[PDB]
């Protein structure tokens, strides 16, 4: 069931942006580790006194990385005559997010039609304001809302190159990596009660509940109008024999905020040799390969989508997979991405549920948390 | 004139700590731009509730990485009770440093006989005491007293594995990459005023002003009784051309501070390919070329010493060279390692001065000013 009750009309992820300690080190870790391009800058050299912000690209995913300069260097400038190219920045804000939650999403940014309408509509009906709208160079439109936490949903919107005020990266400088990766596909919240969170998102989006099918965990999925903006949010199951991974999140990051960012691949199996490469070189570490039982299994289950030999390149990638009624996922897990146990990155690639392909088809791969336990009981057996 | 007025016994440059936001991001670059592997952790796996510090090696070079976690998951604890396995780190101290300095060098560690006797003496001397001796698992003491700005000298002392309660890294998460760097050489400060800075150092520590031969600079090395140990200064040249380097050092970094590290190595040559190989993939920059003036130049400099296809080789990589009276310099310097034009690493190998290889020959390339404005104004002449 999609009644399609978005209150504004919403087009599709737009970009993700990361606020840290140093923007250099960290968006060329990343940039190595995860194969995406130097696309576009705001910083001192752009005449940005305020924030170093660096862009990342891969297809269609747009990573950004902003850290705060020493605020004397624009202690003579007033909103009205900043130079930050993200005028919602704040070197308090930037400084207590990064201080209280680490490296992490500030902002979860969706592409809009209109962006001051999409603020109004969202606060008249309960968002909680955190930036008014902008228009940049009379081109384009930002604000932002609170979704969880100190992660802001974004709305931009253009009237017809990433913001005013960035600049192209020379070419020099900007090496054309690509490991595969496209697109964003979902950003995942963790919160210590999913019930309000669910009641508040869903409440001035309009996006609906996207159906699924001892993990730890409570789910549920709200998607835009199409389902190409996925949200989905995480509660902990507490009194469970091992203690919840959203918890140990909660604990470590000072309350709610992303737990994983999932990128989809046009090829999965590219995107994990190239990215298993550089894991111990500056790149991303992977969780645990599933044992070989759970390969074995895979047989009964996906045997008519992928061959032996497919199944073969998961089990040497340890790529898990799962199914529901409409079509199948492949997924695999990093681990955290900077010092903390908190957030991560899911690589997946869905087949199926061809029209273009529909969004989440496959589902979000909640089997693999059976599938894993069975295996693993069943390897100790073997 | 070398007096070997050392007041307390000193061995060798030790280790080199950068204060971080993100310690796991910081250490990754930095471990794939300069080929340095990944060696000891201290973090939550290893029980570490308080700071994730991961140390890098190349040779005799350590660089040690560090960053707070939030102080909730040490809350409970005190000093007696602390998790933290370099006892001298505070959660505040930290933040403070890296939000008013960004990305950059907390400690200055050298080797000593006795640390409680060299902290000892250099208070009784005029040190402002950091962090008073502490012996860790009665094998190591650690101590600190102020060095300039918010850097600190570090005394570390063994009674016969960096230090306790760090573990070694698995030799899977442990790639061994080396692109040539072997020995810490030099670690220079920036400072507003030369004079009161080295009064101050050379007054407790008893090290001797090492002798040299519009910049926007004046310098001044301190040495000990080997040369081994090298800590020149900066101070900025007002009312120049162009504006002090140094200044606009002081005006990001928010004051003093550490301005540069120079990195030994073995083959500079392999060094610089190396690293330039990996510049634009998430590696280090280098400052732009001297123009080929500056080679032609080369060869009544230093023609007996080089010979055409070496020099050659400088050329293509971008390296300057300079000549004391008793050794020839090799060196190369990096843009700023960060978001802030503020801390950069040098690239350098020694030639000459053999008797093993004295401290500092060749001296610190004080002369490369010279030659480079010189090779400039000629080239475009040319
Ligand atoms: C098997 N499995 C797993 O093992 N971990 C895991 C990772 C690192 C450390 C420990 C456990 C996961 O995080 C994980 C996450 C998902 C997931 O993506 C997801 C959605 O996107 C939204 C709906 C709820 C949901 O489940 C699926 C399977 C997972
Ligand atoms: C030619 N040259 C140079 O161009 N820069 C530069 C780098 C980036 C941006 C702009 C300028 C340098 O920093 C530089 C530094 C040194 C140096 O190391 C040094 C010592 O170790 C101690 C004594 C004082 C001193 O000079 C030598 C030559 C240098
Ligand atoms: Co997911
Ligand atoms: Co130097």
């Amino acid at each position: 069931k999609n009644p399609k009750s978005d209150k504004f009309k919403v087009k599709r992820f737009h970009h993700i942006e990361f606020w840290c300690g140093d923007a250099t080190n960290v968006a060329r870790r990343f940039s190595w580790g995860l194969g995406m391009r130097f696309s576009a800058k705001s910083d001192l050299s752009t005449g940005n006194m305020v924030h170093a912000s660096y862009l990342l690209t891969s297809g269609d995913l747009r990573f950004l990385f902003t850290a705060p300069y020493s605020p004397s260097l624009s202690a003579g400038e007033i909103k009205p005559t900043t130079t930050a190219s993200i005028p919602s920045f704040d070197h308090g804000s930037c400084r207590s997010f990064f201080s209280s939650h680490g490296l992490g999403v500030r902002a979860v940014a969706i592409e809009v039609e209109d962006a001051e309408s999409a603020f109004s509509i969202s606060v008249a009906n309960g968002a909680i304001p955190s930036s008014p709208p902008i228009v940049l160079n009379e081109a384009v439109t930002i604000a932002e809302v609170k979704l969880y936490g100190d992660v802001v949903l974004r709305y931009v919107s253009y009237k017809a190159e990433f913001l005013p005020g960035f600049e192209r990266v020379e070419d020099a400088s900007s090496f054309p990596l690509d490991y595969g990766i496209r697109r964003l596909d979902h950003a995942v919240g963790n919160v210590p009660e999913l019930g309000p969170a669910l009641t508040y998102v869903a409440g001035f989006t309009g996006f609906h509940q996207f159906a699924e099918f001892e993990s730890g965990l409570n789910s549920a999925v709200l998607a835009s109008n199409d389902e190409m903006v996925l949200l989905p949010i995480n509660e902990p199951v507490h009194g469970t024999k091992r203690k919840s991974q959203i918890q140990t999140y909660l604990e470590h990051n000072e309350g709610a905020g992303l737990q994983h960012l999932a990128l989809m691949s046009e090829d999965i199996f590219r995107t994990l040799r190239e990215m298993r490469k550089r894991s111990s070189i500056g790149g991303f570490d992977f969780m645990p390969s599933p044992p070989p039982t759970y390969y074995q299994n895979l047989k009964k289950r996906v045997g008519d989508v992928l061959s032996d030999d497919q199944i073969k390149e998961c089990e040497e990638l340890g790529i898990l997979v799962d199914r529901d009624d409409q079509g199948t996922l492949l997924q695999i897990f990093t681990k955290p991405l900077g010092d903390r146990p908190t957030i991560f990155i899911e690589i997946i690639q869905r087949v199926g549920c061809m029209m273009y392909q529909s969004g989440g088809c496959g589902g979000f791969g909640k089997g693999n948390f059976s599938e894993l336990f069975k295996s693993i009981e069943e390897y100790e057996k073997t």
